[PDB]
C-alpha cells in the first residue's frame, strides 16, 4: 500500500468569483497511489458549506452563494483516499494522506456609488474668482480597490454662450466655479453630481447640488478673539457647529464660509490686528434656494452667542470667544 | 516518527532592524524515549536564519531589509525524521527618510491674494510603507512684522497656502523651509526651501488661447511645465506662475467675456533675483517661441488649439 501522492504539497488555485453560480469549478485535486483507485473528500475549513468536491474526479466546485464583503479567504484541508484491494492474489490496505486548498474570493462590483449625502447646498459669492472652491462631494461603497474608487461628473442644465457653470475634480470629488457671477445675486443652480467606480466604467450612484449666489449683503462678520490660522484649521468643526444653531431656526440650512481674516478696525477698517480673526459668513436656505436674511443670521448668532463660544471653547481654548458679530464694511460703508 | 507541535510554524513578523541573535519562534517535536535535534532543510538560500539544533530556536543569522524581501518560506527537519514548514514576515520598520520631491519650490503671491488663497503643493515621499512614508507637513518661516506667519501649510495634503495680505509688497519675497515628517509627524523628517514672490499685474502677461477656460484649467500642470522650459532656457531656475485662468476678455476697457477662448494670465519669479522677470522680457521670451510653444501644447489644445497672441493687462483704457 502505497501513500497517497498528491501533485502538489498544496493547492492555490485562482480567485473564485463572489458571484460565481453553483457547479462553478475552484479547481483540481489530485493523488494517486500505485494499483489503486482514489477518492476525495474535505476533511476541514468548510464549515460554512460554501465548497463541495467530487469524491471521484477530485474537481473542487461552488456549492453555496459566495460573499466577499462577508468572507474573502478559506483554507480547506483535502483527504485522498486509495480504495481497498482485496482479491485472491492481492490485498491493498485503504491510506489516505492530505493537503491544504488555500482559496481566494474574488471583490466583484456589486455596490453602486452612494453619496455620504442626498443634497449637497453651496454658495458662490458675486466676485469669486474663476476655479473657486464650492464644495467638496464624497461617495463610498463596500466594494474594495477599483470597484469603490470613484469618478465624479455634473450633470448641469444649459448655459448659454459657452459658460459651464461649475466643474467638478474627476478624482477628487471638489466642485469649483467654471464663470464668473457678476451681478448674479440671488440667482441659484441646481445641478447633479454623479459618481461612477471603477474610474467611471461602472456602476453609478448621484446626489442633488444647490449653489445659491450671494454678495456681501447677504454676509455678517463673526469677530473672534484667536488668530484668523486657527480658525482656519478648525474651519469644518466650527462651522458644523454654527450650522447647528442656524438649523434650530431654518431646517436644513448650510452656513458657508466666505472669507478668513485678520481682524479688520480702526478708520475705513484699514488696520489689521492678526491676532484676531473676522470671519465673513452667510447660510443657505434649501426652502427658498436663497441666503437667509442677514438681519435674521444677526439675531440667530448674536442671540447664542453664550452658547456658541460655549461649543468653541475645545477649538478656540478657555477664553477664546466670539466678540461680536457685525454687518460687512463695504456695505455700511455706504 | 517525530511529532510536531504544529504541521506549520507561522511565528509573528521579525523586524528588519533585528539584531543577530534575535529569536523568531521556537520549533518542538518529540518521539517518546528519544532526543530530537533541529536543522533548516529548505527556504534559507540567502542564509538569514539558523536554528539551535538542541532548543528549536530559530535566529537571526544576517542582516534583513524589508525593502529587499518581505517573506520567507523555511522547511525545518526534526531528527530522533520528519519536516514541518516555518512561514517567516518581515516586518518594516522605519529606516528611509522623507525625501521632497523638489529640494526648492518656487511660487509667488499678488498683492490681492485673497486670505488663504492656494500658493502651491509640496510632496515628500520614502521607500517605506504605509505610515511610515505617510506624511505629515510643517513651515519653518522667519519672523515677519506684526506677529503675522505668513504662509499656512495643510498638514496631510501639502497645499501652501497664504495667511496674510500682500498690500504694497510688491517685490518683497519669503523664503522659509517645509518639512515633511513620517508616521504623520511621530517619525523621521526631511526638508525642502520654499521661496514666495510678491508681484501684482506690473508682472503680468496675459496667454490668449482659442480653446475654452475649462480646458486650460484641466491641463493647467503640464502646460506650466512646458512654458517653465521655455523661460528657464533664457533664465536658469525661473519659475512660471499662474495668477489666473478666464475667459477671453475683449471690449472696450476689456469689460466683456468669451467663455469659448481663454485668457491665461501669468508671470515668472527668477530665483537669482527672488522677484519677478521684467514683464516685457516675458513677453519676448513667449511671444518669439510661440510657434514651438503651439506644438507642444498640441496634444493638450487639440486639433487647431493654439495660442493666439500674449497681451499685456492694462488698469487705465
Ligand atoms: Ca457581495
Ligand atoms: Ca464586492
Ligand atoms: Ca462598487
Ligand atoms: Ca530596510
Ligand atoms: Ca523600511
Ligand atoms: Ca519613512
Amino acid at each position: 500500500g502505497e501513500i497517497p501522492r498528491f501533485t502538489q504539497e498544496e493547492y492555490r488555485p485562482p480567485p473564485v468569483s463572489e458571484l460565481a453560480a453553483k457547479g462553478t469549478m475552484v479547481g483540481l485535486i489530485s493523488a494517486a497511489a500505485i494499483n489503486q483507485s482514489i477518492v476525495y473528500s474535505i476533511v476541514s475549513g468548510n464549515e460554512e458549506d460554501k465548497f463541495g468536491i467530487n469524491n471521484i474526479t477530485g474537481v473542487i466546485y461552488v456549492n453555496a452563494p459566495l460573499d466577499y464583503e462577508t468572507r474573502t479567504s478559506y483554507v480547506l484541508r483535502v483527504q485522498a483516499d486509495s480504495l481497498e484491494v482485496v482479491l485472491a492474489n492481492l490485498r491493498v490496505p485503504s491510506k489516505s494522506n492530505t493537503a491544504k486548498v488555500y482559496i481566494e474570493i474574488q471583490d466583484e462590483n456589486d455596490h453602486p456609488p452612494v453619496f455620504q449625502k442626498k443634497f449637497y447646498i453651496g454658495g458662490v459669492s458675486e466676485d469669486a474668482r474663476m476655479f473657486a472652491s464650492v464644495l467638496r462631494v464624497k461617495a463610498t461603497d463596500k466594494d474594495t480597490g477599483n470597484y469603490s474608487a470613484m469618478a465624479y461628473r455634473l450633470i448641469i442644465p444649459p448655459i448659454k454662450e459657452g459658460k459651464e457653470g461649475f466643474v467638478v475634480e474627476t478624482y477628487t470629488g471638489l466642485i469649483k466655479t467654471a464663470m464668473l457671477f457678476h451681478n448674479m445675486r440671488r440667482s441659484y443652480f441646481k445641478f447633479q453630481v454623479i459618481a461612477t467606480d471603477d474610474y467611471g466604467k461602472g456602476l453609478s450612484g448621484k446626489a442633488d447640488v444647490l449653489v445659491s449666489v450671494v454678495n456681501q449683503l447677504d454676509m455678517q462678520v463673526i469677530v473672534s478673539n484667536v488668530p484668523p490660522t486657527l480658525v482656519e484649521k478648525k474651519i469644518e468643526d466650527l462651522t458644523e457647529i454654527l450650522d447647528r444653531y442656524v438649523q434650530e431656526q431654518i431646517p436644513g440650512a448650510k452656513v458657508v464660509v466666505e472669507s478668513i481674516g485678520a481682524r479688520r478696525h480702526g478708520d475705513a477698517f484699514s488696520l489689521e490686528d492678526y491676532t484676531k480673526c473676522d470671519l465673513t459668513v452667510y447660510a443657505i436656505d434649501p426652502q427658498t434656494n436663497r441666503a437667509v436674511d442677514r438681519n435674521e443670521l444677526f439675531k440667530f448668532l448674536d442671540g447664542k452667542l453664550l452658547d456658541i463660544n460655549k461649543d468653541f471653547q475645545p477649538y478656540y481654548g478657555e477664553g477664546g470667544r466670539i466678540l461680536e458679530i457685525r454687518t460687512p464694511e463695504a456695505v455700511t460703508s455706504i
